[PDB]
């Protein structure tokens, strides 16, 4: 039941404390791993830890904070490979 998720997103959600938004969810549910500015105006998480923990992120991550707009999220699973030692953003 340990994975890996990965999900970028995309909308208005950088300047809208997105990844801070990540990140404390991301705490309140143990995950590790990282929320990512991409070039384009879309962010990258990379997160790791309990199958369903993630799958809580997920929902949080297709909402963001108040001030975000979410458009679309694309995702998908893959294998733990117990990479991280806690969330960070970048
Ligand atoms: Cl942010
Ligand atoms: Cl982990
Ligand atoms: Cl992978
Ligand atoms: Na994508």
């Amino acid at each position: 039941m340990l994975k890996r998720m990965y999900a970028r997103v995309y909308g208005l959600v950088q300047g809208v404390g997105f990844r801070k938004f990540v990140q404390i969810h991301a705490i309140r549910l143990g995950i590790k791993g990282y929320a990512k500015n991409l070039p384009d105006g879309s962010v990258e998480v990379v997160a790791e830890g309990y199958e369903e923990a993630l799958s809580k992120l997920l929902e949080r991550i297709k909402q963001g904070p108040p001030a975000a707009e979410v458009e679309k999220v694309d995702y998908s699973f893959s294998e733990y490979k117990g990479e991280f030692e806690d969330f960070e953003t970048y």
